[PDB]
């Protein structure tokens, strides 16, 4: 029922989901002017990202993203109450415009960006009940560039292919993954904003990394190619490119900074 | 009543104005991976565009923008069909942030933009009547960038404190419109697009000068403060701040210049 384009794009998105019109809206552009060094922003800590590898975790094309589930066990610390995690998912551009971060810094997009959801388990049951209410969800944000080839990021690139058509699922075997961070995660930028998908609840408090992370051009490549966001089966296919919001509003409004320097 | 903050902002256009929500809209972020040099893209002539000092020209606050009504003797030469002004407006940012221009260059705003309307005057009576037909407007635009006082923008800054609400008209003396223009004109960047603003028709040509021009920052100011979006009388006024759309999806579009460097 929604789509990044043509009529069911994110123009349209407000019919059907009136919080994409609200208040709160993410992504924006993180520029000099909004960003406020505050020194109440400690580093986070994540407890529980070194998955078994004796267990497998489903990774799913939902016809918008690829997804991997995540299991509660995994959390963030350092938050005023516990997040535990519950998916994660990229987005991404093309191969002719290869630039397909939701977040931009200084007005530019990287090529892709990774979200870790997480939801406020000491306040509500499951991700779902949190995901409409106050302070329901927290998501981790990894700028990505082309670079070296990230083996850490193949983890989940070497599945793709078992997960071309919207509907289709694969096992990802656990791993670290504290290993799909960048550097210096203790320097982010802290907002408070919402979904950046239907149904754009303005329910998210966002930490976006500093420093983007690499993977190799082919492996960017693999991700824009991929996917598709139909069925294996419909006669009209779509590839699954440029999943990004544009970015939106922000005034009269600061971005929190954990970095001064 | 549209509006460009809140409730009735621009991601709910679509709600009242399907077009909002269609292809081919605008404004965009003009960067490299898009744009393509075309040497057919021949420079325009404007022809007309001194008007007589010694005639007048309405200005009105339209409730969105402050508008310059154009005489249809004033046209662009070089499009494959005569195009015939018909008005001239602009979108700008807030006192506390002059960033308010809607084309964007390699993820950057400018203070401001002008755009000047035409109407294919070969083919139909009036603008509204264009307006609706396929390339039946072409507008160029102008970005704006804070920097020196212009005498020739403030021909039309001069008359804000008179056309204060929404409705209010007033009397602007002719000048050389073609002074609003900048420096090497024949250097553009050429794309197919929509209205900007509600109803968003995709039936623009767009002309966007490569080279701003400069207006200084008391003029700025004076652009961001003076005008409401609201009547003389109405008991809950609204600044007329911030009057630019979010730059929007390609669609698959390219950019074509007039120049290859
Ligand atoms: N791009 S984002 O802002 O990080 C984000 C995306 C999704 C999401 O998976 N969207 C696609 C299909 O609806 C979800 S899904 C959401 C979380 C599970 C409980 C309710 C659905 C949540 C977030 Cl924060
Ligand atoms: N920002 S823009 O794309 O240059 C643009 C703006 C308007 C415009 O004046 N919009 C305010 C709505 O009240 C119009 S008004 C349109 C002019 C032709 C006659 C039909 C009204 C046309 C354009 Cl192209
Ligand atoms: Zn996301
Ligand atoms: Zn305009």
């Amino acid at each position: 029922k929604w789509t990044y384009f043509g009529p069911d794009g994110e123009n349209s998105w407000s019919k059907k989901y009136p919080s994409c019109g609200g208040l709160l809206q993410s992504p924006i552009d993180l520029h000099s002017d909004i960003l406020q060094y505050d020194a109440s922003l400690t580093p986070l800590e994540f407890q529980g990202y070194n998955l078994s590898a004796n267990k497998q975790f489903l990774l799913t094309n939902n016809g918008h993203s690829v997804k991997l589930n995540l299991p509660s066990d995994m959390h963030i610390q350092g938050l005023q109450s516990r997040y535990s995690a519950t998916q994660l998912h990229l987005h991404w551009g093309n191969p002719n415009d290869p630039h397909g971060s939701e977040h931009t810094v200084s007005g530019q997009h990287f090529a892709a960006e990774l979200h870790i959801v997480h939801y406020n388990s000491d306040l509500y049951p499951d991700a779902s009940t949190a995901s409409n209410k106050s302070e329901g969800l927290a998501v981790l944000a990894v700028l990505i560039e082309m670079g070296s080839f990230n083996p850490s990021y193949d983890k989940i690139f070497s599945h793709l292919q078992h997960v071309k058509y919207k509907g289709q699922e694969a096992f990802v075997p656990g791993f670290n993954i504290e290993e799909l961070l960048p550097e210096r995660t203790a320097e982010y930028y802290r907002y408070r904003g919402s979904l950046t998908t239907p149904p754009c609840n303005p329910t998210v408090l966002w930490t976006v990394f500093r420093n983007p992370v690499q993977i190799s051009q082919e492996q960017l490549l693999a991700l824009e190619t991929a996917l598709y966001c139909t069925h294996m089966d419909d006669p009209s296919p779509r590839e699954m490119i440029n999943n990004f919001r544009q970015v939106q509003k922000f005034d009269e409004r600061l971005v929190y900074t954990s970095f001064s320097q």
